[PDB]
């Protein structure tokens, strides 16, 4: 069929806050999304990512995780999960900074993705066009700190976490794959999947 081009395909298939979000990072690190198409669609990914893994998640008067799948939460519930990553490199470091002094966990080099106050521990999210294994390994080397958990995402279904502990339950996680399995689908029915899939390194 016919070649679409990557920049029609974001702006359609994603909700335009996180486009936006995905659009100042770029901006913020010095590169173009009308350039860096393929790395665009990928922030756009992995931030949508990022927003259902936190999506539902809450915390009751009882102190325990509960999900919440409508949209009406009730007041006294708290997100489970802090979302660091589309944030600005001062407000995230903002973000960080008031978790660590407040938990005592101690701060990261590395921005992470996600805070887990159920299990106390930040998070990194990853979402590969390679091996999960090859990537978590990858991922790992920039944190010798072991506290930083790590959860990866493939577009064809694999996972792999830290200590095979994987902090959701299979459905939100089902919620996650099917969504990667949509992307993938849709952008090899415009021709773009190809490209996008060889142009990760690492
Ligand atoms: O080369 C690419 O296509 C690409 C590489 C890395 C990332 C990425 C991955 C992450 O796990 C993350 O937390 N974050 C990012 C991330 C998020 C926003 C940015 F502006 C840059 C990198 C995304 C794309
Ligand atoms: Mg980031
Ligand atoms: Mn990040
Ligand atoms: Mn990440």
């Amino acid at each position: 069929g016919p070649l679409g081009s990557m920049e029609d395909f974001v702006r359609q298939c994603f909700n335009p806050m996180i486009v936006e979000l995905a659009e100042k990072a770029m901006k913020e690190y010095g590169e173009d999304p009308k350039i860096e198409t393929n790395k665009f669609a990928a922030i756009c990914t992995h931030l949508e990512v990022c927003f259902m893994y936190s999506d539902f998640h809450f915390i009751d008067e009882r102190g325990e995780s509960i999900i919440v799948e409508s949209g009406d939460p009730n007041a006294l519930l708290k997100h489970r999960f802090e979302i660091i990553e589309g944030r600005d490199r001062i407000m995230a470091w903002t973000v960080v900074n008031s978790i660590c002094n407040t938990t005592g966990v101690e701060k990261p080099k590395f921005l992470p993705d996600l805070y887990d106050y159920k299990e106390n521990r930040f998070i990194e999210i990853g979402v590969t066009r390679r091996e999960v294994h090859i990537y978590y390994l990858e991922k790992a080397n920039k944190i010798k700190s072991e506290k930083t958990h790590i959860h990866i995402f493939s577009f064809t279904g694999e996972e792999m976490a830290t200590k095979a502990d994987y902090t959701l339950d299979e459905e939100s996680r089902a919620r996650i794959k099917t969504r990667l399995f949509t992307i993938r689908q849709e952008m090899a029915s415009r021709s773009l999947w190809d490209s996008f899939r060889q142009s990760e390194r690492g």
